[PDB]
């Protein structure tokens, strides 16, 4: 006879960049070898989280959820473009809650899970690019504006095409994600004399 | 038959020469003989240096016989550059260069300087850009960066014939300014561009 509820394993590092969809996964073993299904609240309360969805694929069979196998639960979402992150990065994130249930009935505990987010900058990091070599370094062309440009994105094909770069009268580059967080490239690592 | 040439070379100038900063030109004078060569030609301003380094012209075929008959002419062609820079005052018009062209023969005839005028302007004089199609934004204030980028793409999109160095940047409003080699401008306003995209749906 089974008194015993499944244990769940969560991923101890989510971070998740606003506008940018993230995935992860629980593991859930049930001494039975089945796990009947799993319940994602805060604390017990609603979950609040209405961009964060997870699959209920193989929920509830005989043999889902072995200690060799355990039930792996693939969680989706994407955090607002616009969420607003707080000043102290350690409340710029979801504390939530996950409790699984064999075929018995026997209810886990509530099993902590964190969701950080961050704005896209911090995902981010520009590449080097080819050096434009510019007439004057305090007063740019706009061939050289384009130019400088061009180098900064042939050189970062994994920032988003959305992303907008700008090229100061100095050179200096300004990257504006799509959630409006920004990176700089300093002049010096763009233009020459 | 008269025992000597004691006529100068005649030269046709062009009438309507215009140059746009920072593209390439040419034109063509058209010289003959009343003995079918010309030796040599000369750019000056009045006799005095030309003092306009980015003019050249080439002197192939310069003093071969035949080279200059009135039924095939020698055909000089004059070609350059005016700086990006070059100043343009506040009357346009005054943005043109007066020189003088004069021709010898094979028999030391030189004919009389005679004019022709460079007239130089902004590139935004020769361009005239087309509006693009209207790219459709979230905010009207407050053009988003893929917005920005959209908005760029079109107006390049709709404008081929615009020189790939002229820059095209986009203000938060969707004002569009496209800034010539030369830094001359055009501008396209905003309600041209862009449109709100939930009042249009
Ligand atoms: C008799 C004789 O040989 N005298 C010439 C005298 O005429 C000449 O003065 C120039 O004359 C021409 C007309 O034939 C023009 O009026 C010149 O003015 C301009 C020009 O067209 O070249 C006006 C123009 O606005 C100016 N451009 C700019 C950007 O400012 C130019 C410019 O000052 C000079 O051409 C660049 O050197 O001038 C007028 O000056 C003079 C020399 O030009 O030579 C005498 O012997
Ligand atoms: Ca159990
Ligand atoms: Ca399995
Ligand atoms: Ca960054
Ligand atoms: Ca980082
Ligand atoms: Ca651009
Ligand atoms: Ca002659
Ligand atoms: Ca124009």
């Amino acid at each position: 006879t089974d008194t015993t509820p499944p244990t769940i394993t969560v991923p101890s590092d989510i971070i998740a960049y606003r506008g940018e969809e993230f995935e992860f996964y629980f593991e859930i073993t049930d001494d039975s070898g089945q796990v009947k299904n799993i319940e994602l609240s805060t604390f017990g309360k609603p979950l609040g989280l209405n961009w964060l969805e997870y699959s209920e694929d193989n929920f509830n069979v005989p043999g889902n959820a072995t200690s060799d196998n355990p039930l792996r639960v693939r969680v989706h979402g994407t955090v607002p473009l616009n969420e607003p992150i707080p000043a102290d990065k350690n409340r710029a994130q979801f504390t939530r809650t996950i409790r699984a249930w064999d075929a018995a009935g026997n209810v886990s505990s509530n099993i902590t899970f964190v969701i950080k987010y961050r704005a896209q900058t911090d995902k981010y990091n520009p590449a080097d690019p080819t050096i434009t070599y510019v007439d004057r370094l305090s007063s740019l062309s706009p061939s050289e504006k384009n130019a400088v440009e061009a180098a900064v994105r042939a050189a970062n094909p994994q920032i988003p095409a959305a992303a907008r770069i700008t090229v100061s009268a100095n050179g200096t580059v300004t990257i504006t994600y799509p959630d409006s967080s920004t990176d700089t490239i300093t002049a010096n690592r763009v233009v020459k004399d």
